[PDB]
């Protein structure tokens, strides 16, 4: 069923959080017991958000290979993408290791440090140039290489160092900055153009490492990223492009990391930005 056919009848009834609901009951329930290990309390930003075994980032070392983070798989799209937490002051140092051994090219930020005036997440990339960070912990170098400040968005080159072999790599960063305080946005233009150009940078490619999301827990607003852009990608590929089914993409989603899409109102938004995205690709 068209699923602007299918918006404007949920619209109509008024049954988004009906819809919503029916979603987290048929969603997969896998085991998390790594992250529940008393050793890993203070890796994890919420008690209530933690990656499933099966599907979670292995760190590259005998001690301690936790890190709130989950590989999301989606064969049909020929797409990979690492969601994770906001780094915590003692796992910056973790961070920016998965974000080397996995080879990603890409980090997608789309929270702000500070939201509600508490701190969602640690201040993990340096703000000057000449200010470099090192993180003696997993022996990494990180510097500001160049900044260009949008309305919408910040996008940051960064120079990541292993300090064991001496070699480096180009990060970029993408910052998406206006996210408002309460709900969603009332447009989703300014999310779809983000994409794009976290698209036409190489970051989503084959060639490269997943890319990194997070937000705050990493399961709302990530969650919103990956299932717009997954949805956009079936309807280039698909002979019937009608055929491509959201709440079916959310729930093959959730079999590698619990509660994405967080709200009622995020799911609305993620039909809204998937439905005004197939009219600029398929429509003019
Ligand atoms: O701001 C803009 N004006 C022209 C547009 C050209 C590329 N854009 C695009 O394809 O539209 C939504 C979308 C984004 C990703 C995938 C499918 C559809 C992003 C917005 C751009």
């Amino acid at each position: 069923m068209e699923m602007e056919k299918e918006f404007e009848q949920i619209d109509k009834s008024g049954s988004w959080a009906a819809i919503y609901q029916d979603i987290r009951h048929e969603a997969s329930d896998f085991p998390s017991r790594v992250a529940k290990l008393p050793k890993n309390k203070n890796r994890n930003r919420y008690r209530d958000v933690s990656p499933f075994d099966h599907s979670r980032i292995k760190l590259h070392q005998e001690d301690n290979d936790y890190i709130n983070a989950s590989l999301i798989k989606m064969e049909e799209a020929q797409r990979s993408y690492i969601l994770t937490q906001g780094p915590l002051p003692n796992t910056v140092g973790h961070f920016w290791e998965m974000v080397w051994e996995q080879k990603s090219r890409g980090v997608v930020m789309l929270n702000r440090v500070m939201e509600k005036g508490s701190l969602k997440c640690a201040q993990y990339w340096p703000q000057k140039e000449e200010k470099e960070m090192i993180f003696e912990d997993t022996n990494l170098k990180l510097t500001l290489i160049s900044e260009d400040i949008k309305s919408y968005y910040t996008v940051r080159q960064l120079e990541l160092e292993n300090l064991t072999t001496q070699e480096t790599r180009e990060i970029l960063h993408f910052h998406y900055t206006t996210w408002p305080d309460f709900g969603v946005p009332e447009s989703p233009a300014s999310f779809l153009n983000f994409l794009f150009k976290v698209r036409e940078s190489g970051s989503l490619s084959p060639e490269h490492g997943p890319v990194v999301v997070h937000c705050s827990a990493g399961i709302g607003r990530s969650g919103t990223f990956c299932l717009a852009d997954t949805c956009l990608l079936l309807m280039d590929k698909r002979k019937d492009p009608s055929s491509v089914d959201i709440k079916k993409v959310l729930l093959e989603m959730r079999k590698f990391r619990m509660g994405l899409i967080q709200t009622a109102d995020q799911l609305r938004f993620s039909y809204l930005a998937v439905i005004e995205g197939a009219k600029f690709i398929m429509g003019d």
